[PDB]
């Protein structure tokens, strides 16, 4: 089984214990660790923060303790113009420059592959994403002739049906990608004016217009579209989404004034790290959607949709039952990486739980 874990650049700036460096990563935890994100500059892949060169170095040393560990660098990501990738990919002179520049960069800093996190192409962009993936793989193949182990190429593909249809030629790209991480955790957000869970695993017959907004449907859809199971990776979140409530209505369908207040460490409206959620649970009322199989907690006028060890294990069994390639975690730095907030004196509770299901019968 594969266990793809993202590590985020900006998590070094969080104060106190919230601060996370490659250092904190247990090298035998995941099979692949992906670093997010890289920039594109002068049509070439390039670093993002000032000190990336040093963190790349810290992260890649983990490989001294575990030689079977593969690491990848991710270009793109949400706080990066979708328009910017579209510009690079539609013009042939720009795309080849981007492509030619990647193997050198990855070899210098010691990465084993590239991850395309273009989020996300509109309908005019679909043929260009395909070309990007095809020509990039071809470059990775040509570069391997020099005697090095072939660079890996993966992509983070969104999970909403409409998003997939609009801009991904899933049957085409699967032939060339090594794995595809399915972002099965953005099924709800402040944008809806009601409370709801962002990563239900199953349909759950409470609402019947979004029969498409759960990991189960997304995985089936990707499979019907031609993505082989041994290349598909299910994304499991390690964060929670919060909402400020606009009444005392706390049940399914309750109304919303907007995102929840920020957490002490992550400082981001509508998001909480699992370690912040462990602190939040004290004096909160836990609840759990039985059909959808995921929990939510609420306290005061805050309402939080999140994942715990039971839900994450359940999702893990699901992927195994459908014989998928593995699980993908976003992100190691929102998990209880020190292991001192969530009770048990275990570190990376959520990720170790996922691994437990993947490592057994
Ligand atoms: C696989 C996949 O595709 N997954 C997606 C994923 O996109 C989704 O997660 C979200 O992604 C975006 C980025 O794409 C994240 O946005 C974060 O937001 C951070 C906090 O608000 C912000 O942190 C700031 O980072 C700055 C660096 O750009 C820091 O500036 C630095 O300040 C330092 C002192 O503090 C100083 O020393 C540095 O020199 C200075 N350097 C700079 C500016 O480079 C800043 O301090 C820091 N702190 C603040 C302001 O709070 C990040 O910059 C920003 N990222 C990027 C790349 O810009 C967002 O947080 C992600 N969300 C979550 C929940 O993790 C994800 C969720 O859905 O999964 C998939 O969808
Ligand atoms: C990344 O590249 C852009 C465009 O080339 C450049 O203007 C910018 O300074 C870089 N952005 C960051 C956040 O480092």
């Amino acid at each position: 089984y594969k266990l793809i874990c993202y590590y985020t650049s900006w998590s070094q700036y969080r104060e106190g214990d919230g601060s996370c460096f490659p250092d904190a990563i247990d090298p035998f935890l995941c099979t692949h660790v992906i670093y997010s994100f890289a920039n594109i500059s002068n049509n070439e892949i390039d670093t993002w923060e000032w000190n990336d060169v040093t963190l790349y170095d810290t992260l890649n040393t983990l490989k001294n303790r575990n030689p079977n560990l593969k690491t990848l660098l991710s270009v793109g990501g949400w706080n990066y113009g979708s328009q910017r990738f579209s510009k690079i990919a539609s013009k042939t002179q720009s795309r080849r420059t981007f492509i030619k520049s990647v193997p050198p960069f990855l070899r210098t800093h010691g990465f084993d592959g590239l991850d395309l996190a273009w989020l996300w192409p509109g309908w005019r962009d679909k043929r260009h994403l395909t070309t990007l993936v095809k020509e990039m793989k071809a470059e990775f193949v040509r570069e391997a002739q020099a005697g090095t182990e072939q660079l890996l190429l993966s992509a983070a593909v969104t999970a909403g049906k409409i998003a997939i249809d609009r801009g991904y030629d899933i049957a085409q790209i699967s032939r060339h990608l090594d794995f595809i991480s399915l972002l099965t955790y953005d099924f709800h957000g402040a944008w809806r004016q009601t409370v709801g869970h962002h990563s239900p695993l199953f349909r759950g017959n409470e609402d019947a217009s979004s029969r498409f907004s759960n990991a189960d449907y997304a995985v089936s859809y990707m499979l019907r579209l031609g993505a082989p199971a041994n290349k598909l990776v299910m994304g499991i979140p390690t964060f929670g989404r919060s909402y400020t409530l606009a009444s005392s209505k706390t049940d399914v369908g309750a109304p919303i004034s907007g995102p929840g207040i920020p957490g002490r460490f992550t400082k981001w409206k509508g998001i909480l790290a699992y370690y912040e959620i462990c602190d939040f649970l004290h004096g909160a009322t836990t609840h759990r959607f039985r059909d959808q199989q995921v929990p939510y907690a609420t306290k005061g006028n805050q309402w939080v949709a999140y994942d715990d060890q039971e839900s994450v294990k359940n999702k893990a069994r699901y992927l195994k039952n459908r014989q998928l390639a593995g699980a993908m975690v976003w992100a190691l730095d929102l998990d209880d990486f020190r292991g001192t907030f969530c009770g048990q004196n275990l570190t990376f509770p959520l990720t170790s739980a996922i691994k437990d299901v993947l490592a057994r019968v």
